[PDB]
DNA sequence: GAAGCTTTGCTTAATAATCCAC
DNA sequence: GTGGATTATTAAGCAAAGCTTC
């Protein structure tokens, strides 16, 4: 038989990832490395700040922020611009929002003014 | 539609880093 | 600086779902 594909990365995703890296280096975000895990680009921060651990551009059409024990009033600032949030029992924070040049910029700007 | 493979998303366990009273 | 614990980061684990071929 055959395996699953699994799932493509589109040209839009690379550019969006390019923009993320562009804005992170622009906003002084130091990256440990970039990973592809489950067909996703993960810019893993070496120095986690304000509980944020890495910035991700996922194939589901969303941009996500992965953190640990972030302050709620910090999380609220991200939810204030339309991002959803689910906090796990262990303190992990999951922030999601639809990919777009405007939304990616707004998310990183907020993270930079944190 | 179901079996048998996979990926996928996340939790839980395991390893490494940080406190704090002596 | 150490003993002895708690907490944070990395690796393994698990249920749910997707392809692919029945």
């Amino acid at each position: 038989r055959a395996t699953r594909k699994a799932r493509e990365i589109t040209s839009d995703m690379e550019e969006d990832k390019d923009l993320m890296l562009k804005l992170l280096d622009k906003n002084g975000f130091v990256l440990k490395k970039v990973e592809i895990y489950r067909s996703n680009y993960l810019a893993i921060l070496e120095k986690r700040t304000n509980g944020i651990r890495n910035f991700e551009i996922n194939n589901n059409g969303n941009m996500r922020i992965f953190g640990y024990k972030m302050m709620e009033h910090h999380i609220q600032k991200f939810t204030d611009i339309g991002m959803s949030c689910k906090i796990a029992k262990n303190g992990n924070v999951y922030l999601d929002i639809k990919r777009s040049a405007e939304n990616i910029e707004a998310v990183i700007t907020v993270a930079s003014e944190l």
